[PDB]
């Protein structure tokens, strides 16, 4: 398994013991070889449930999810998945890791596909070896894997709205419930919906992730709402979950626009992640699954693979060799390797847009590529009238850098960055100038 050479799939079905037994097995084996070995954790959460299972073990933490002493002579390093691609990016060394190993290789954020394809590239050149530990492999056809406890599938209608009467069996529960929403807005009716019925209710999505989290473990909760993002293992102590079976999917129209199309069925993967945050503890049979809809493949054509293409572009591996995306994802997205690779100043750009801009991976390659500089903002004020950004359905304005009250207008425009209130408001901090 830790050969030059080769890339295992280690796919046992969820709550098998991939990340608190077969890990550090697979990291004491390693530091006995004494092979330089990178550990790659989804999300913080992630990072600091591994230093729990790998204490003792000499590892370099590099991420702020743990608080720990080094020693300095640790051969074994772990960072997130967007913190490795980062560091590929930027003109930071990154060591040439001869074991690679990639905890919820499951996960679609274009950060995530980026590593597969780096990393698959390596071990497919001969350079490296590689682990991908993950329950659901790209290309699962099996929405039910088997689970530590029996569970009880039930196919019912899913309020995706606040409802008066009809859905009896959503409130008369007296446990712990996660529910998936396919997005922050449908979350947010649900959660007040569920609020004034008396439930205590706690929200998750991307950005608020970490933080809200934590919650979950101080204190009592009815119900959890959550995006996909609790796909990518996270864990609760609950006895159902309530599953929507429905994704917001970005789709990039006639290669000019990003738009949120949808809501629209899960994949099979994603839909077996959801189910698998229950049914893991083999005392407490009989965890309920409630699921809303069926599964397609939603991943063809979805932005995150074309995106995932945008930054392998740009990542040195070998003179003008580039990496290819993982062979059973590379049929996800039409794209040419290479078409997307900037010159030295728009690379610089094209990062700064991602790391200090937070802008999207699309959106920050059309910017960069216009041979527009980081600071200059003209462009979120020049666009067509039909980009108009909105805000309480009238046009969203903010000050220039300038001093001037100006109408949100970006030159593109990507919905992902007026999806919600925190995401418009992050915007126009920054068509304003200010990051
Ligand atoms: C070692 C390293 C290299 C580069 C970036 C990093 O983020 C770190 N980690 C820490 O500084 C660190 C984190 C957590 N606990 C202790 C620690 F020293």
């Amino acid at each position: 398994m830790l050969k030059k050479k080769q890339l295992t799939v280690l796919d046992l079905h969820p709550g098998a013991g991939k990340t608190r037994r077969v890990l550090p097995e697979i990291v004491r084996e390693a530091i006995k070889k004494r092979l330089r070995t990178v550990i790659l954790a989804p999300t913080r959460v992630v990072a600091a449930e591994m230093e729990e299972a790998l204490r003792g073990l000499p590892v370099r933490y590099m991420t702020t999810a743990v608080n720990v002493t080094h020693s300095g002579t640790e051969i074994v390093d772990l960072m997130c998945h967007a913190t490795f691609t980062s560091r590929l990016l930027q003109p930071i060394r990154v060591p040439n890791y001869n074991l690679n190993i990639m905890d919820e290789a499951h996960f679609t954020d274009p950060s995530s596909i980026a590593a597969r394809g780096y990393i698959s590239t390596r071990v497919e050149m001969g350079e490296a070896a590689a682990i991908f530990m993950t329950a659901t492999p790209p290309g699962t056809r099996d929405a039910f894997p088997d689970s530590n406890s029996p569970i009880m599938d039930t196919e019912v209608e899913v309020p995706e709205r606040a409802w008066s009467s009809g859905f009896d069996w959503v409130t008369d529960h007296s446990g712990k419930t996660v529910w998936f929403v396919p997005s922050v807005r449908n979350g947010n009716e649900i959660a007040a919906c569920l609020t004034k019925a008396g439930k205590r209710v706690i929200q998750l999505s991307r950005k608020t992730f970490e933080t809200e989290f934590q919650k979950t473990k101080n204190q009592e909760w009815d119900f959890v709402i959550t995006t996909d993002i609790s796909e990518m293992g996270a864990n609760f102590k609950a006895d159902r979950v309530i599953d929507s079976r429905r994704c917001l999917k970005p789709v990039i129209l006639d290669g000019e626009r990003v738009i949120l199309a949808g809501p629209m069925p899960v994949t099979h993967a994603s839909a077996a992640q959801r189910r698998g945050r229950i049914g893991r503890n083999p005392n407490k049979p009989g965890d309920e699954y409630m699921y809303g809809g069926g599964c397609a493949e939603t991943d063809e054509g979805h932005a995150h693979w074309l995106e995932a293409r945008m930054l392998l572009d740009n990542i040195y591996l070998q003179d003008g060799l580039i990496a290819s995306l993982y062979r059973p994802e590379a049929d996800k997205v039409a794209a040419i390797e290479g078409e997307f690779k900037l010159r030295t100043e728009q690379r610089k750009t094209f990062v700064e847009l991602m790391k200090r801009g937070d802008l999207p991976v699309w959106l920050a390659y059309q910017v960069a590529s216009a041979g527009i500089t980081y600071t200059d903002r003209r462009w979120c004020f020049d666009g067509t009238t039909n980009n108009t950004i909105m805000e309480d359905s009238v046009p969203a304005e903010v000050w220039t850098k300038y001093g001037e009250k100006r109408v949100l207008k970006p030159r593109w425009m990507d919905a992902r960055v007026c999806s919600d209130h925190a995401a418009l408001k992050s915007f126009k901090e920054f068509a304003a100038g200010k990051r």
